[PDB]
């Protein structure tokens, strides 16, 4: 069965995960407690301007193959796939106030609050991700933290399909 994130429409397609809270530590010293996923897992992601498809493990984004209508279309479905691999560097990317323990009994989702925070503006998340030098696959190419294109670099695990 399905389910929405970010405005992608997730399917499983292979794998399976057990669920393990953990309380994380942001970046701005804040505690967060996350339904970690552990396992290997492919998804499909479909929104209505991008297409992706997303290996993961525990806490890892292993590979994403995006395609989508312009740039901003195409960060939009990389900071969701980020958000949802529940990466440690992206935990730990998170800046400014500390505006997840300020919501007295609202009692919000944690991964929609790193979303919307990493939505807000994704520079920080995607300078400290990493990048990787990239094989040459005809019709793929990298897509460098400031979201410009590279035959040569990309960041880690992330490919766009031109
Ligand atoms: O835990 C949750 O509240 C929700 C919200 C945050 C991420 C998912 C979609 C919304 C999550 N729901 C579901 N996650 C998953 C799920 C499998 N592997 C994962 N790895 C990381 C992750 F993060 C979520 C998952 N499976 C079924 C779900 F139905
Ligand atoms: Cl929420």
């Amino acid at each position: 069965s399905s389910f929405s994130f970010g405005g992608f429409t997730f399917k499983r397609t292979s794998g399976s995960s057990v669920k393990k809270e953990e309380e994380v530590l942001t970046g701005n010293l804040q505690t967060l407690k996350i339904r970690v996923h552990e396992g290997y897992e492919e998804f499909t992601m479909v929104g209505r301007r991008a297409t992706a498809i997303l290996r993961k493990a525990t806490r890892r984004l292993i590979q994403l193959i995006v395609s989508g209508r312009d740039e901003q279309s195409i960060a939009e479905a990389i900071i969701v796939a980020m958000v949802y691999s529940q990466e440690d560097c992206m935990i730990k990317a998170v800046r400014g106030d500390l505006n997840f323990v300020n919501r007295a009994n609202q009692r919000l989702n944690p991964m929609h609050q790193l979303l919307r925070h990493f939505q807000k503006d994704a520079k920080v998340l995607f300078q400290n991700w990493g990048i990787e030098s990239i094989d040459n696959v005809m019709g793929m190419i990298g897509i460098l933290p400031d979201m410009t294109p590279s035959t040569e670099m990309s960041l880690r695990g992330i490919r766009v399909s031109k």
